[PDB]
């Protein structure tokens, strides 16, 4: 007698386990028991994680509700799983979206700054270096403290937070609440700066005191810089790293994109595809009784939707293991989600990890591993997989 299937199945980010396409063949949605001990339905087919994305009966919001199954525990206060459908009823969303795409004027020279000044001090100190805390997530510090216009100076103590905040754990954590507090704290005091006219926290700090906003709380704009600076920064910074070991890993491509930086875009939308930087699957919750497959969901049951099982699903993504630059359906993968809550940082993303491989590969076109691959550290029971340190040569 075995005890029923546990998630998440590895936190190593650069191999799928051969579990995932058993699964997706055999029983493309099936019951697995989260960390909590909930039970939840885990969809593993780009059919059907496409099917559970895009019917809002599958809700997000309801997945806060006290006494739902849960996947982890709640690291922010419930009203912050709703934080875009607050974002939306307030009036705010077209203006967020503005101040987050990276077409804002000097934003992409900002970047390119950015990434060569690290490498140029990574080339300095010389090899090893660590691509991870030495470039990759400084660089998406940066990033989000110039698109919310807060100093820069600022980012290292909330960049601090990230590795709590986005725990995956059984139960509730008190240095999450500590952090949030101080965080709300700090966005709440930037609202009332002068010296904050730029950005999202600029546009954020106008709009409070313009008469169309008079009733939005103080609350919400506060959560709207914690949550857009968080959640940018972990995945902008995770997903460029394990998307950078992808690379490594294929010399020839790394040569490919050195020779003709045009394909570097078509490269990043397939290290998207192949991406393993979310640990756990999307939660949903059931609103009704809906069918999945061959499985009824009942009303309040947590769905899982696993989003490397559609985007390595060989009936969406022919020879889905490999990277192909010139597939037919390149966007079409499910790396930012799909349906109501589609990224609204995608943009933002794609460029980010766009720039930082295009100024990798400039600078240290021999960039290689340092150490084994298997030595690399997953760090665990969090919601990204990610190594504690990518250690580089050149
Ligand atoms: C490569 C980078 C990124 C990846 C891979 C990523 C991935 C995702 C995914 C898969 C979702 C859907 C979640 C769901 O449906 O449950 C999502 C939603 C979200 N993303 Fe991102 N994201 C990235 C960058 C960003 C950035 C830069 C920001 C903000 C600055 C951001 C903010 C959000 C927010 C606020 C939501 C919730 C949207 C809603 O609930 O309607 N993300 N992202
Ligand atoms: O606003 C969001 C959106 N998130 C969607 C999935 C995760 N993600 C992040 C980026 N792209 C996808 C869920 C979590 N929150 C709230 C939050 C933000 C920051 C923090 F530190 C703690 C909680």
């Amino acid at each position: 007698a075995t005890v029923l299937l546990e998630v998440p199945f590895s936190a190593r980010g650069d191999r799928i386990p051969d579990a995932v396409a058993e699964l997706r063949t055999r029983e493309p949605i099936r019951k697995v028991r989260t960390i909590t001990g909930a039970e939840a339905w885990l969809v593993s087919s780009y059919a059907l994680c496409t099917q559970v994305l895009e019917d809002r009966r599958f809700s997000m919001k309801e997945t806060a509700a006290a006494g739902a199954p849960r996947l982890n525990a709640l690291t922010v206060p419930p009203e912050v799983v709703n934080n875009m459908g607050n974002i939306a009823d307030a009036g705010l969303r077209k203006a967020v979206m503005k101040a987050i795409t990276p077409k804002a004027p000097g934003l992409e020279q900002f970047l390119r700054d950015t990434a060569n000044s690290l490498l140029d001090n990574l080339i300095t100190e010389g090899a090893p270096a660590d691509l991870r805390n030495d470039f990759a997530d400084p660089l998406a510090t940066a990033l989000h403290c110039k698109v919310l216009g807060i100093p820069q100076e600022d980012g290292p103590k909330l960049f601090r937070s990230l590795s709590i905040a986005f725990m995956s754990s059984a139960d509730p954590i008190p240095a999450a609440k500590i952090n949030w507090d101080r965080d709300i704290e700090y966005m709440a005091g930037i609202l009332e700066n002068p010296n904050i006219t730029t950005g999202l926290m600029g546009e954020l700090s106008r709009l409070r005191k313009d008469p169309a906003y008079s009733h939005v709380s103080d609350e919400l704009f506060a959560t709207i810089g914690v949550t857009f600076f968080g959640a940018g920064v972990i995945s902008t910074g995770s997903f460029l790293t394990t998307a950078l070991i992808s690379l490594i890993q294929r010399p020839q491509l790394r040569n490919l994109l050195h020779e003709k930086p045009e394909l570097i875009p078509a490269g990043v939308e397939e290290l998207l595809r192949i991406n393993l930087s979310f640990a756990d699957g999307l939660p949903r919750l059931a609103t009704a009784d809906i069918q999945v497959g061959d499985v009824l969901v009942r009303k309040g049951e947590l769905v899982l939707v696993l989003l490397e099982g559609a985007n390595f699903d060989p009936e969406h993504f022919p020879n889905p293991g490999s990277i192909e630059l010139d597939r037919p359906n390149p966007t079409s993968h499910l790396a930012f989600g799909r349906g109501q809550h589609f990224c609204p940082g995608s943009a933002l993303g794609r460029r980010h990890a766009q720039i930082g491989i295009e100024a990798l590969l400039k600078k240290m076109p021999g960039v290689d591993l340092a150490v084994p691959i298997d030595q690399l550290v997953w760090r665990t029971r969090f919601q990204r997989r990610i190594p504690e340190r990518l250690p580089v040569l050149w």
